[PDB]
């Protein structure tokens, strides 16, 4: 409704209109207009703006799109001086207001709409669960002199023997040591709080938060899950909350999937489960509460993985979280238990919750296209009855070790996952949903990031060499 | 009115009045009266000052020159401690009362009387996008053994290894990064929108604000167009805000060209159109919607824009903005698409809408003299019926490099601007808008200051020649 | 002879042979072999190295190239710890062993050659006069954020307050005072002399040494003339003894042209004669003593100037000292008085002795290159017979500024000069000397150095801009 939005702009005295979209790599952008500029045309035809500025996006010739303000996702920001409401806009071909193939947005709707053209289900569940950090402090840079990195927060245990002003007060976290001790030693509930308590104004449900495993700040806010694009739109917001209340606390906050060797890292688990008229397509009386589409969803997931992974862990950083470690979710398998397992059965009571738990993604994932490969894998793996094979319920990645144990599993590089994403593009452009240009455009703009890591001498390079 | 001043005197309990004007540089001056001062006689015969201490205007014998306030500008100053109104002023020659050869809002004005005069057209229609940046310290310096400049502020990229008081919270947009990160990265939003309603209450309309492309603070607040010579009053109350409002904020603003080497610059694009009794003289059958009119008037731009530039980058520093880029606007085309064509053709629906935009000019213009020196081009063109040639839709400035792409460009250095400016001026000389004394008075202001900088060693130079 | 030098080995019990040659630029270039790989081969076949790693020189594909010693410059290296001996060399294509045709060495060999052919002369005669500065400290830099250069030395008039650790003992030269004050103001006595004695252990012959007029350490060791090609290599260890004797003392020399606005900059005027069988071919009964020869010569030196500008002023910083100045040896004329002339005509008794002065050359020149095109340029004005026109004895660039006074000047920027030398190559080419590819390849470097200038923001365009 065009109408609740004007409503709302004289209920809340609003003086500005904040446009919010994102972008391939997966971060919000926004422009900024007086809430005077909005009247009826707004609506209907948007507003234009230069496409050429986006990595990504359109080149030297086609510069100009459209932003199509969407009116369902009308939200106040609880930050700014002056009171603005935020409009989440979609991406469009001018004239034929169509959906620009590289606005993941757009790609997001068309899955869903493809989801329910099959007839396969008219609805998808998505519940991520994003794990973050919160530090005091960070520094980092390169040069041709060098490079570092260094963190620091009031809860890392290398703090145990710093001087401070005021005394150190010292309970910390010990590392791994994170998981759930009162405060003291849990510095970060207040905080913790005052995310869920903005989440919810902004339209999100919270269901849990704490701290998490993490020495140093990692936390974690759990929220309800909803439909894939309203999900991947809530974990944007998320994600903002997160780094703005963050910031106004005197802290910063991070979606990096692993900061520190040593430790834990942050994943996203996704929670998935279909539907239809109601009633949930993934309950029966198979494995574990499962249906036969759930136990297809999952093989097309497992068969598709190294190229989910290219939009599930898109950063170089993130391999360094899935490492041959004992609850590395690297293992391409399910079960209800074993929690070597990237794909965990939760167990649960009324079969209405039944749903699987695809367990390698990370916060640094594009919500949009990462929860649409899911999906796509998801259906390409019913469509073709593509069996699981039976449930790993044994041991992760070392011993085992009898085997060598080379069963499935996820991609160990960036490259290694673009590579897959590149040869295993069909399932994606199922339905139109994915273009080939897409597809090859987020490619490239990984590659120039991959290629950052892949020749900048590290650190440890000299640690390990230097003494050659 | 006259009365409509005396009232708002009284109104707001008014203190001062704010004389204020634009030299031949570009910069806004000012002299304070009490109200009290304000009479009828005020308005009729104006002030006495000093012409002699204003650069490039009376020499040693006539100094004595008058401001007279146009009742018509009056605004509060939102910053000033005790309320003032401000009045701008035009400078007119004493007795005959005629309007000062020298004086550019004089002279911006004589142009849109001479636009009516040919009955070409009855108003012109400007909308400048001037771009800026907002720093945290900005210190320089040049004296016998040597010079330098420093430019520091919170969002620059370098800073992303500084050591801070309560902790680096890291969250900075990376070179050419600053296209839309919402907050944190972003974190001018409180800012930008106080100086747009600031603006506002200034009379100034708002259409847009966001972050630009550079890092370390670049801005833009996008207004809506006006007619010529009200938009260039406009464009000094712009800056006026966004100097202040900066500095409330404890930040520095500047609308140099191209404080940064490896970043964007800021430039200042001009749309423009033609109208005459509510219609748009532009629109047509002719190339994306144009008028022949358009079309001649490109031709103009073209023709003379090595003299424009004189007016339009005055400064050394702009010409580090238009060198040999990929979307340096300096290609003397035009193209609805190309982004290498400094004359860029918006593609709209609405033929009401339809104009060109002028992509070279950069802030640092004289609002007025920019503007004019546009406008008179325009009209030589028409008034001479220049055809612009077709459309550059190709490539920039790199490859194409085939024909080792010698077409037309515009000037690049000052110099040779200037010096274009003192050949090419008769179409500025027209309807007596511009005289000879006033452009070879301008010119010898700008070569000084090309003085300061072709004869000052460059730290550059100690690099590339102190061990030759 | 190669035998010579196989009996110096042995004389100085040499453990070193430092092979050295000269790249485009004008830097000399050195790599090192054990006294015991000197053999009979190495004179005639010389030594292998790779071309591709020399700006400006062999591409991707004909790396390969030679190093031919010239026995006849022999000499030992008086700064190295361990006995070695210096051969400088020319650079041969394979095979062929002619002489590389960027090779500056080869190309002032081949003009020498081409005087002796027209028949015209037999032997060129320079005597340059390089100047420089010794300072204690020199730091610059630029990045992003900025950049600067600061200039340091105990004799700077800065310095007259600053604190000493052991008190300031201030007689220090003012600006524009350094020419001739007895120690204790001139600080360089000792440092000056030691230059003469090892110049003249090298071979080189002093004539004198001064202090010159600038603060801050301006010096020069005037030597005594050699021909043409002989005289680029004394060029060359001059300056190789000034910046190592300056480097023992704790010093560091720089040969830029203007390191320092505001006071003299350093130049290397340019004294030229040619010679028949020990008989003066410039002494005559024309203007001041000279032949008609010599009057030719001038013209050819005036017609070519700009574009001999591109190899005597080859830096932009060269600009910062040609410049309208008092004294500035900007105007193309000759007169024996009139200082404001690029060409004296030293007043002197024998008639042996008669020669001419080219003032606008700086030591940053290429001196191969830079002679060389003074010598073709002379030719040209020879084997044309271009009269010089009348002698200026008038003033220099102000006033007159009677007729505007626009007669002959060199190049004002080196991107006019580098134009200069693109379109007036012919003069070059003459007799083989210059091929185009060298010319281009020349232009090309300088092109890029340029750039590097005209794309950096200047510290004065903070000054002159940044409230704009
Ligand atoms: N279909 C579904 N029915 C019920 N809950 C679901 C469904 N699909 C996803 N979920 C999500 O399960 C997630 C919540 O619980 P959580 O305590 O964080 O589990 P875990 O211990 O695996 O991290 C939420 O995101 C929840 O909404
Ligand atoms: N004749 C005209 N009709 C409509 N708008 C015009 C006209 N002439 C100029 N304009 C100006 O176009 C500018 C605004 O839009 P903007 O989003 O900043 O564009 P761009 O993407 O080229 O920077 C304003 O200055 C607007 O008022
Ligand atoms: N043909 C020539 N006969 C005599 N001296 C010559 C000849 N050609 C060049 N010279 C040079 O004149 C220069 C020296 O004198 P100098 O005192 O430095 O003069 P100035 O006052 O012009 O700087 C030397 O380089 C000297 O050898
Ligand atoms: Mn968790
Ligand atoms: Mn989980
Ligand atoms: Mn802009
Ligand atoms: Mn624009
Ligand atoms: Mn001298
Ligand atoms: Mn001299």
């Amino acid at each position: 409704s065009a109408e609740h939005v004007l409503t709302m702009l004289n209920e809340h005295e609003v003086k500005f209109v904040d446009l919010r979209f994102t972008d391939t790599k997966g971060k919000e952008q926004h422009v900024t207009i007086p809430a005077h500029q909005v009247n009826a045309e707004f609506f209907e035809e948007g507003k234009m703006f230069d496409g050429s500025s986006i990595g990504g996006w359109k080149g030297i010739n086609e510069s100009d799109m459209v932003l199509m303000p969407d009116a369902s996702t009308a939200v106040i920001d609880p930050f700014f001086a002056d009171s603005t409401l935020i409009i989440r806009c979609d991406i469009l071909e001018p004239g034929t207001l169509q959906g620009y193939d590289r606005d993941p947005r757009s790609i997001a709707k068309r899955a869903e709409d493809y989801l329910r053209a099959t007839g396969i289900a008219d609805t998808v569940l998505f519940g991520p669960e994003p794990e973050f950090f919160l530090f005091d402090d960070i520094r980092f840079g390169a040069s041709i002199s060098g490079s570092h990195v260094a963190i620091d927060d009031i809860e890392g245990a290398w703090n145990s023997s710093t001087k401070y002003e005021g005394g150190n007060k010292g309970h910390r976290p010990g590392v791994k040591g994170g998981y759930f001790p009162v405060p003291p030693v849990d510095s970060a509930q207040d905080i913790r709080s005052e995310m869920c308590l903005v989440m919810e104004q902004m339209g999100l449900v919270v269901e849990a938060h704490h701290h998490e495993v993490a020495t140093a700040g990692q936390n974690e806010v759990a929220t309800r899950f909803n439909t894939m694009t309203k999900k991947a739109d809530e974990i944007q917001i998320y994600k903002y909350v997160v780094h703005n209340v963050a910031h106004r606390f005197g802290k910063t906050a991070t979606f990096m999937p692993k900061p520190m060797f040593g430790d834990n890292g942050s994943g996203m688990h996704c929670h998935m489960s279909l539907a239809k008229n109601g009633t949930n397509l993934f309950s029966g009386d198979k494995y574990a509460g499962l249906s036969e589409q759930a136990l297809y969803y999952i093989g097309g997931v497992i068969k598709h993985a190294k190229a989910i992974n290219a939009l599930a862990n898109p950063t170089t950083n993130s391999y360094k979280r899935l490492v041959p470690g004992y609850e590395a979710p690297v293992m391409l398998a399910y079960s209800a238990r074993n929690r070597s397992a990237s794909i965990r059965i939760p167990v649960v009571a009324s079969p209405k919750a039944r749903r699987i738990e695809v367990r390698f993604p990370d916060p640094a994932a594009n919500p949009y296209l990462c929860f649409a490969a899911l999906l796509m894998a998801g259906l390409d793996g019913i469509k073709n009855k593509i069996h699981p094979g039976e449930p790993m319920d044994k041991n992760l990645y070392d011993l085992p070790p009898e085997e060598a144990k080379e069963i499935p599993q996820v991609a160990g590089s960036l490259e290694e996952a673009l590579n897959a994403l590149d040869l295993d593009r069909e399932f994606l452009k199922a339905g139109g949903v994915f273009t080939d240009e897409a597809i090859d455009a987020y490619i490239a703009l990984r590659r120039e990031e991959d290629d950052r890591v892949r020749m900048t001498p590290h650190p440890v390079e000299f640690e390990l060499y230097y003494s050659v």
